[PDB]
């Protein structure tokens, strides 16, 4: 079932975005691989 | 056009994030695949 | 290193969601395909 996101961040190192949910004992993340770059 | 995004909620039984979005009808919705797990 | 995302938009004409991540000169983005659609 869907749950809130408490926070969102991204590493240009790793080139992943983690999603902190709340949710149960409170250690479960949403991971997924982003492209990061810089824009004009 | 890129739209601001209202509410995001992650749900671990269809792998899945879903973004309201703010446009229009008030009824679109992102959608993407993820990873979700419990860390240590 | 992760660094949090200011704000979340989406685009129904690319089918990208965009992160402005807040680091250095603020024009590093993270950006990934997705799904939009209407609901019902
Ligand atoms: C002078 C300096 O340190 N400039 C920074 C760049 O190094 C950095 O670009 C990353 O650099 C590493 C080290 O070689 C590469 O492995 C990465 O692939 C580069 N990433 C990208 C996306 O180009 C940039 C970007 O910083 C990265 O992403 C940020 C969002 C943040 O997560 C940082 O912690 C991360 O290093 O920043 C320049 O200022
Ligand atoms: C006893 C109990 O209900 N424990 C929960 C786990 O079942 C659950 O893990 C999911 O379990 C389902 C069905 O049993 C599997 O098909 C899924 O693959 C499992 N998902 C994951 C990510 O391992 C976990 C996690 O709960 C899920 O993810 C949460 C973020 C939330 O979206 C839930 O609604 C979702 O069911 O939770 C245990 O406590
Ligand atoms: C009359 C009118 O302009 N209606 C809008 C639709 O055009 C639009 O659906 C997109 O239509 C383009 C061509 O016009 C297609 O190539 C896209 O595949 C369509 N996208 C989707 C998801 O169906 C919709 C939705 O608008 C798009 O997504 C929004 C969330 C926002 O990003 C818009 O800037 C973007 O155009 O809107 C109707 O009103």
């Amino acid at each position: 079932a869907p749950v809130p996101v408490t926070k969102l961040v991204c590493d240009g190192d790793t080139y992943k975005c983690t999603a902190y949910l709340d949710y149960g004992d409170g250690k479960w993340v949403a991971q997924w691989d982003t492209a990061v770059f810089h824009t004009t």
